[PDB]
DNA sequence: CCCTGCTGGCACC
DNA sequence: GTGCCAGCAGGGG
């Protein structure tokens, strides 16, 4: 990675990398929507944009240990991680003593009183 | 450079 | 308290 940056220290191998870094110093926002023009930094950003809002029938993704449905893959991943793993020893309720070893289902239980 | 997944601020009304 | 959102960089090539 011979390729540095002037303000930072990120550094790549290839010069794309580092043209698509400085637009985070420079705050430049090259690519438009061409429905609400709304400004991104990227043009990948400015895809997903356009399917969450303005494009119709999306596909969600729905959750395989709950029924939470999520808009985007990656969050349904930060669900899975937050949500969903495993606690060794469980948390025990904030009002009664019952413990459970999962995060979503200790949520759902304490709402239940 | 397109595709992909991760990150943290922030509506939520 | 968490999904939504744009910001963001790595991988492959
Ligand atoms: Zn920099
Ligand atoms: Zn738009
Ligand atoms: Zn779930
Ligand atoms: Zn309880
Ligand atoms: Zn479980």
């Amino acid at each position: 990675s011979p390729f540095q940056c002037s303000l930072c220290s990120y550094a790549s191998r290839d010069t794309y990398k580092l043209k698509r870094h400085m637009r985070t110093h420079s705050g430049e926002k090259p690519y438009e929507c061409y429905i609400c023009h709304a400004r991104f930094t990227q043009s990948g950003t400015m895809k997903m944009h356009i399917l969450q809002k303005h494009t119709e029938n999306v596909a969600k993704f729905h959750c395989p240990h709950c029924d939470t449905v999520i808009a985007r893959k990656s969050d349904l991943g930060v669900h899975l991680r937050k949500q969903h793993s495993y606690i060794e020893q469980g948390k025990k309720c904030r009002y009664c003593d019952a413990v459970f070893h999962e995060r979503y289902a200790l949520i759902q239980h304490q709402k239940s009183h």
